[PDB]
């Protein structure tokens, strides 16, 4: 791991950032970049929502491919799957020999989805939180820590580069991975598959069904399943499954370590591995990619049934009743 | 649904309430009722682990048998595998006539591990957050949703007398749902084996170990599957499922849409019913006994192969690189 000493603010001191794109992790960049003594611009098109904010924040805004023009080192954090198109129309045609082209995740450059020239270094900074903790920590004089990638390294300073922009955000005071764009978003699609944005809600509904099915009141289910989930989780995050087994009663302990490995056992831990399969061989990402282009058609559907589950209806109710909420 | 202007406070405060146990939830039921004019003592062996914490705040404290003969409300609180043994010799000929008999859970009642006489009320008060939100929220003027069930009812007052006790400490602020000593628990349990203690475990390890066995490094697959959940279920716990998935990715959330069904299916379903047979045929609290009775030795054993799990090992070394945490 690499850590304050192992890096040197006076490099990315010495060049202009150009941070293309104004949501949370954009926002926390460009911020901290501009108190570690980085000229920073923000790249937005002249119509975009984000422009009002970035001037009242005191930041200089362009568009992408003026920011990409004037900039040494370009990072970019637009959505996942705009980034092609502002890459192809707005970034590639300025980019100059010898610049910095930074992510913050894998999924373009590792999937082919952008293909940078061989005249620029590529890399990548990406934080392990949301960008609200990476500014706060920042601003408190600590950091969340990083991973790092370096894909192109022409110059040869590309890991110094990255390692000094992670510095200007605060990454290295926690600290800094250093990984691949391939292990990145490898790890990070199937995290999101089969745990984060699949799996768990799967569990959870699965749940929720079977209670309602069997005659439970629906309210008891969401509460028993989902509002309770909270809680566990925080316990995990803060102390892994030791410090939440421990908080928890004797019995729901003991059910737990009897029932887990009867819910998920090791033909779901093998349909696991189609789904790694399916992220590794591009065939995903490139369902995901005609889903775009075809106007998000299957992903809005999908979007719909999910929101029309009965536990949304049930659940609204009851957090409605929840005044901290 | 109940709310303040159903409850009348004047009822438990002319009652005498001895809190028998204590733990995470102590506070939440006896700083509330002390603030709200009840009298209160607390019944704890000279080693319990909560004796410092109880003292701290000014209640009396005494053993489980003095506090049950001075009060004639009796809320037992203690850890569920230990409440029938407290209850055979500190409680039971410890409630005269008319006594009430309350509960934050429904197992000993339900599944006959406490037979209580036919001369007082039984209830149950069980508020839907954490002790510290609960008592929190109390503070602040206002209050955490209760469930609420009257098991048995001698004095035609139960009710009455329940909706007084969680007025008392702030549920009828927000709201309370009846329900029953069956409903309560058999789903408690359902959903502590199946998704908050079992099943979300199992997959994150799951998960975890397809990564490191497919050659990622253990401290991607760490972030990937447990410390990115976080937010996501604070995500779902404030807004369903619709608030979580507009605000992750698009990437990630077609890749739950998709994905999310081939990991838990229609197998998981049966596996999850067979769990709640399990549940409502009384055998899974039966092997819990025994355990207990026996020295703990299974429960021991499977909190130890879940210690050792390599996702504790990377775990505690990146959660020690994050100062907030
Ligand atoms: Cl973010
Ligand atoms: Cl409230
Ligand atoms: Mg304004
Ligand atoms: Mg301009
Ligand atoms: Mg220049
Ligand atoms: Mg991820
Ligand atoms: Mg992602
Ligand atoms: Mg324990
Ligand atoms: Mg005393
Ligand atoms: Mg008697
Ligand atoms: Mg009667
Ligand atoms: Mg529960
Ligand atoms: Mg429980
Ligand atoms: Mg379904
Ligand atoms: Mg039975
Ligand atoms: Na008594």
């Amino acid at each position: 791991m690499f850590y304050d000493d192992d890096a040197d603010l006076s490099i990315i001191q010495g060049r202009k950032v150009g941070v293309i794109g104004y949501g949370s992790q954009g926002h926390a960049h460009s911020l901290s970049l501009r108190d570690s003594g980085v000229q920073v611009r923000v790249g937005l098109k002249q119509g975009s929502r984000s422009r009002p904010k970035v001037e009242e924040q005191g930041l200089d805004v362009d568009t992408p491919a003026e920011v990409a023009k004037w900039a040494d080192v370009v990072m970019v954090l637009a959505p996942d799957t705009a980034q092609a198109e502002i890459f192809a129309g707005d970034i590639e045609p300025n980019l100059k020999p010898g610049d910095a082209l930074f992510f913050g995740h894998g999924l373009n450059v590792h999937f082919g989805l952008i293909k940078p020239p061989a005249d620029v270094a590529v890399a990548m900074v990406a934080p392990k939180g949301p960008g609200h903790l990476v500014r706060r920590q920042f601003v408190d004089g600590k950091g969340v820590p990083c991973l790092v990638a370096v894909e192109q390294d022409p110059r040869g300073d590309g890991l110094a580069l990255a390692l000094s922009y992670a510095k200007a955000i605060g990454g290295t005071r926690a600290g800094v991975i250093k990984t691949t764009f391939k292990d990145e978003t490898e790890t990070d699609l199937f995290g999101e598959q089969t745990v984060l944005c699949g799996g768990t809600e799967e569990l959870v509904k699965a749940g929720f069904e079977v209670m309602v099915e069997a005659g439970y009141p629906a309210e008891l289910a969401y509460f028993e399943v989902l509002h309770e989930l909270k809680l566990i989780v925080d316990l995990m995050y803060e102390g892994g499954l030791a410090r939440m087994y421990y908080s928890v009663s004797d019995t729901a302990e003991f059910g737990g370590y009897l029932s887990g490995p009867r819910v998920i056992d090791a033909g779901t831990k093998e349909r696991m591995r189609d789904i790694l399969r399916e992220i590794q061989d591009g065939s995903f990402v490139h369902k995901l990619v005609a889903d775009v282009e075809g106007g998000n058609k299957q992903l809005e559907e999908l979007r719909r049934q999910n929101a029309e589950h009965p536990i949304e209806v049930v659940g609204k109710k009851l957090r409605d009743l929840m005044s901290w909420v």
